[PDB]
């Protein structure tokens, strides 16, 4: 089941038909103004903040799906529709939509009469430009009539959707040539408004909900279109709209060309009015100005294209493969650049009320998206670090907006640390900036307490040395990376958070993923310390990291697997002894990565037990087997349907890790097996299982005990995308960033012959071929650059802005 | 404009067009289990928690309007309807909507076949019935099929709407015989369910929404209805639903009779499996027999009809204007009792997302209800007062649920303390049950701290004696009875509470309107410390409240009317020397209800004042002039366009308190000219100015500053009714309830001859004839009982359970 293609020469995914198996959406924006539309230019837009400055209306889990948008609707002789199909869902001629890289095509036909609409939101642009094209490919002349509508939101999407009470009697608008202003509270306390406006002259305007659609009436079938006029209604109260008509006549091959744009304005409080009443137009009408051609719009496009080939050009992949091509080159790195200028806000699965992102995620981000924006990633990583505590724990929840942690949500998620660990080791690596280490950074934001990166690092590292168990594995706490393993909650009460609610003392539970996670970042900590001067520091944490070891080889093995975790029973967890959930998925990447049991066959028992027992055609399962009843003792993981979520799901966030396990132990087409299960690319062909954008990585896909196995939730918003290009760019192709420069350690299948990453690093381009004529799976046998044979496998550092031509032979 | 009429003999209001300006809708439910449902039935039930326990999924402020409910289609070769025109909105030979006490009846008719809806809530039954009547009335053999369709809630409104990513995968159903139980969630921590079921062999079913709807339709064409033919799909997540699928064959004259029952159910912990994965089902088949049969309904609903006669008999009214009857004997009643059962949770304009309503809201819907059920105004007045804080105050919102106080709202709203001594007076005129004031209650629901009630009576008079500013009189606070106005917050950003957040210590601002109440007030209060033994304390509350009296003809009197408060500046707030805002309604009231200025002239000036200046043929608007600009040192009543809301609309709740004062200076012409101004039957003709229902009072109307003037926002949740009801019932036909008894003192029209009121008093039946045969507006010539004058105006006690003939002749 096909719903479309990818256009590679153009960056694109085209939908050929309008009804696919869901609405599949794509984001607009860079910086401030954002907006989510899906392909029948449905969604909406707000700035910086889905929940307190949201601009257009959108109503979630709808009945139909997806209504409320960027209406237009083309009104030929008493027949009207809409170029998206959408809302009016009469048969077109012919229809087509095209996602790009922070742009949107949509082209619909019907009764010779095409309309073609781009949206997109220019860089340093608060607004959302959308050109629209109409055309008379019929063989008689024609008198149209277009529409355009939005629905205004009330900035405010909680009070705009609860507190109506009050806000019935709120909606403000004015109405000036060929714009509509929506500007609710702007007289007592908000200095911003937004706008509406076409570059041509209207014939006329709707500014009230009920006066354009009618009260029983829905988006299909408004009643000023219906009877081909515009009401000229001005809002007063209820709901506010902005709706322009122009009467259009169009000979045989004429052509119309139209730009809309929906702005927002901030007006300082000293000018906030041009009169008493009327509010201050200036930087309105330069927006407007800015964009009153065609030929503008087009510059501005090339200038968004331009930007974002220049994001995604750090990393060239050539190889046979031309799915592996598109995930690599276009689509992986696109989703890393949107996931980081967006964080977890807004998405048709989130509904934009959330106050941030979590802590790890926002360091796992970086991971993917460093070698694009490495100075937005130091400034990222000094962010998160000012809202560490003075004993090395971290807020869960992070907020991008201030800059600032969650006090509500709290602390006591003990694997939020370590994150920040390796998140400063990727980006050391990766750019070669120690001077990172030695910046004076705040705790707590409180300048006062202000101290060195390297001492966040080291209270991050020693927070896990402070919190060990009966057991000597690190006490999970509230939650380990798994939100939904809550082993101090007992909760019986409804209602009651599982991450937030803890009835016992966190003193007995531990967790072998932290574990695991420990020991593989206490290598880039040594080595940090090293770096520093502070060989006996180094020495302690060298110390600590074999401790550590130690006991995940004495308590947390299983016999043929990694356990998961202990309870607040002292009770094994993820053990061929339990019932349900005999084995987990999520300590068993992480402890083969720290290579433990890598020489006693530890490891390549555990990973046989993953593809045993997790292994299914879409992914690998959380757990197996899925709890079918409530436990007490876990939290939130057994309260979900089995094969759904946390309840033996596939997530492809911790099947990455699993690649890179795989990868370890040298077997390469494992690990490019697992990556080919749930890239995006490769799965295009089952869409109509997927349901979900075939574009882009979900959070979750249903698992072999759901009745829905195959089945993706909650896609474009998860931290999937940055490990899974860690994992296909650095553990699979083998061009990993290393402290001394560029190391090359490939583990691929063994039928391949070879490929080439032109890969951008520390200033200089090169441009490496692997060749393959031995057909192995691991190893290096020869390196040369620059016609010259080097020792090892770490290429030099030129930074001198050249092309160097590397060539790698495998054996 | 009228969209239907009035059904006195059967007590129902009768919608003839399924258009009406605005969906109008009715309470269904007693004790436990609440439905909303409209005239075209859609709405919602829940289960005594709209935010914590909705069964039905609702979407507010929706387009179309009013989408979902309870739905059921009729699908007659290819063509399918419903009864209630929505959601198909195909046109109907007939349609008929009748709204009655607890009921509500939908008849439509098509293609000669018509069906008849009843949907009630039995009492002591946690459940709404719906009965069906299928009727051939055409000449020819029809085959059928009819379809229910409802859609379920996940038990939290708020998480329904907002947390897809979880409840995306939680949603599941169990389908036996003809039933469909809802079970999300039960498996881990929830104890309760809901069903769907039908009294009858089903030859379908359906429990996903996107099997019997589809993703791209709506509600107005399902596909499985316009396929004829159900899906029979399992829900498994995404959106669960009910739908029964009956074919029916009907001869020409032939009907059939069909029992819906969406009902709920709890289970005890121990008792909650019939096996693993199976649900107990033994309350639901007991609740499910209860009402297989049509006899069982109709006993049930003779059985409603019962008890909501016996709620209204205490009050009946005999005169020559059946508007008046109409209002008074009927609807208004009818009004407090469900305003009673509902708080202020859930209605068309609130979302159902709140925690509680008014601590002052309860007191003041005392005052309306409790002639009607004294015992239970007991219990509330207790558990009101248990809430109190040791210091006299009272937290703002009061959460009838848990009896408790909400902390995070707070307190500082210095006008609410005095609401529980006028209610306590209230109940102790109505019933003469003095032994309430000794009751043990605790403060701050702490048993340790418990005092007697009257006790609590003393803090809270005494709460305005230790409060007063420099002129005298009472600090305004956070706010008095208006909530909008706000003195001490001086708000500058966005988002942040005007009633929550205050810049300002609070030892400046002042209120004429609570100084009023405390005038009026005190009255009871010195009365009740006399009844109790305590002549010292009443005589220094007696020094208190002419030391109040003096400070307001000092300090509060502008000169024509009385001044509405002093701000933070101490400058006068409703001056003839302001430039806006010149006189306020609040002050005059109850000002000249505490009979202050009754023998210089100045109360009579100030109601002059207020006709010349705040007098509109809709009712009395709340300033004059409004305010055109923001004021920071107002709060939130200048932040609404004029005419709307606070800022000069028009509230009946406070328009009552004109005609109570209008009743004090003996114009009666002039109170029942502001009642009937704002009484619903009278405004029935000019319900499409009106929009809303035209049975039952709104909060506020338009204003004549705005340009919507005269349309009602916030209908059916309000206090507006309890006031409405006591000044028509007390004040203006003069039976008033008093320490000794039943007071007469009518304050009439010149006009009228004569009227008659059966009144139940203290266990005692008053058939009080009044006579007018001078044609005076107040006072009271001659008063007989049973055949013998009487001295004085105060009616004797007898609790016999008899009744006794009273003759007023009025002179």
């Amino acid at each position: 089941g096909k719903f479309g293609f990818f256009d590679d020469a153009n960056k694109e995914y085209v939908i050929t038909v309008p009804r696919t198996p869901y609405p599949w959406i794509n984001y607009l924006g860079t910086e401030n103004f954002f907006s989510l539309i899906s392909n029948t230019a449905g969604g909406y837009s707000f700035y910086r903040d889905a929940r307190l400055r949201r601009i257009t209306r959108y109503r979630y889990n709808n009945v139909p799906i997806d209504m409320g948008g960027r209406y237009f609707y083309i009104y030929d002789n008493g027949d009207f529709w809409s170029p998206g199909w959408s809302p009016v869902k009469r048969e077109l001629e012919s229809y087509e939509s095209r996602h790009g890289l922070g742009y949107t095509k949509i082209a619909g036909k019907r009764n010779g009469i095409k309309a073609e609409v781009t949206f997109f939101v220019p860089l340093n642009y608060n607004g959302e430009v959308q050109k629209l094209i109409l055309k008379n490919e019929g063989q008689d002349k024609k008198k149209i009539t277009l529409f355009s509508f939005i629905e205004f939101s009330l900035w405010n999407a909680y009070d705009d959707m609860t507190n109506f009470q009050r806000n019935f009697s709120t909606g403000e608008v004015e109405i000036e040539g060929s714009v509509i202003y929506h500007k609710t509270e702007y007289r007592e306390r908000r200095n911003h408004y937004a706008f509406y406006s076409v570059n041509a002259k209207i014939s006329g305007f709707d500014s009230d909900r009920d006066s354009f659609i009618g009260l029983y009436n829905g988006f299909d079938a408004p009643q000023a279109v219906v009877n081909g006029k515009s009401n000229n209604s001005v809002a007063d109260g209820w709901a506010p709209i902005a709706s322009h008509s122009i009467e259009i006549e169009l000979n045989p091959g004429e052509q119309k060309e139209y730009v809309f744009i929906i702005g927002y304005v901030e007006n300082k409080d000293e000018e906030k009015w041009e009169s008493k009443g009327v509010i201050n137009k200036k930087k309105a009408y330069e927006m407007i100005e800015q964009f009153n051609t065609v030929e503008k719009v087009d510059k501005a496009f090339e200038e968004l294209k331009s930007y974002w080939n220049a994001l995604l050009s750090k990393y060239f992949l050539e190889s046979h493969d031309e799915k592996l091509n598109r995930m690599v080159n276009i689509w992986n790195q696109y989703q890393s650049m949107v996931t980081f200028n967006m964080s977890r806000s807004a998405s048709y699965f989130e509904s934009g009320i959330g106050r941030g992102m979590g802590f790890r995620d926002s360091n796992q981000d970086l991971l993917g998206f460093v070698h694009q924006i490495p100075e937005r990633a130091r400034e990222r990583l000094l962010d998160l670090a000012a809202t560490q505590l003075e004993d090395g724990s971290a807020y869960h929840q992070y907020q991008p907006l201030t800059k600032k942690g969650n006090n509500e949500i709290g602390s006591n998620f003990n694997d939020d640390p370590l994150w920040l660990i390796l998140a400063t080791a990727a980006y050391i690596k990766e750019t070669g900036d120690y001077s990172i280490l030695k910046e004076q950074v705040p705790f707590n934001n409180d300048p006062s307490k202000a101290d060195t990166m390297f001492e966040h690092l080291t209270r991050s590292f020693y927070h896990v040395v402070n919190n060990l168990g009966p057991h000597g594995l690190p006490l999970i706490g509230r939650a380990d990376w798994n939100d939904c393993l809550n082993l101090n909650c007992f909760s019986t009460v409804p209602d009651e958070s599982f991450q937030t609610t803890t009835s016992k003392d966190g003193k007995v539970a531990e967790s072998v993923m932290i574990a695991g996670m420990f020991v593989f970042i206490g290598k880039d900590y040594v080595k940090l310390s090293e770096y520093m001067g502070l060989e006996e520091e180094a020495r302690k944490a060298q110390q600590h990291i074999d401790a550590m070891k130690e006991a995940i080889l004495k308590y947390g093995y299983d016999g043929e697997w990694f356990l998961r975790a202990y309870d607040d029973f002292g009770r094994k967890v993820g053990s061929k002894e339990n019932e349900e959930g005999k084995i987990f998925i999520e300590s068993q990447g992480f402890s083969v990565m720290a290579e433990i049991g890598l020489e006693d066959g530890k490891a390549l028992k555990a990973l046989d037990s993953v593809k045993k027992y997790l292994d299914t055609p879409y992914g690998l399962v959380l757990q197996n087997p899925a709890f079918t009843r409530y436990y007490i003792e876990y939290g939130e993981i057994s309260t979900y349907p089995p094969g759904y979520k946390e309840n033996a799901g596939i997530f492809s966030h911790n099947n990455a890790w699993i690649i890179s396990a795989e990868t370890v132990v040298g077997r390469g087409d494992m690990a490019f097996d697992y990556y080919r299960k749930i890239a995006p690319a490769y799965i295009e062909d089952v869409s109509d299982i997927h349901k979900l954008e075939p574009y882009v990585y979900a959070q979750m896909v249903a698992g072999k005990d759901a009745k829905r196995h195959g089945e993706a939730k909650n896609s474009w918003l998860t931290g999937t995308a940055a490990w899974n290009f860690v994992a296909i760019s650095q553990w699979i192709l083998g061009v990993k960033p290393d402290y001394d420069g560029l190391k090359i350690d490939p583990s691929i299948p063994k039928a391949w012959d070879g490929y080439k990453v032109t890969r951008y690093f520390r200033g200089s381009t090169y441009e490496i071929t692997v060749k393959n004529p031995n057909h192995v799976s691991k190893g290096v046998a020869k390196i040369t650059v620059d016609g010259n044979e080097i020792s090892g496998n770490i290429l030099p550092v030129f930074n001198d802005g050249k092309t160097h031509k590397v060539e790698v032979i495998m054996g």
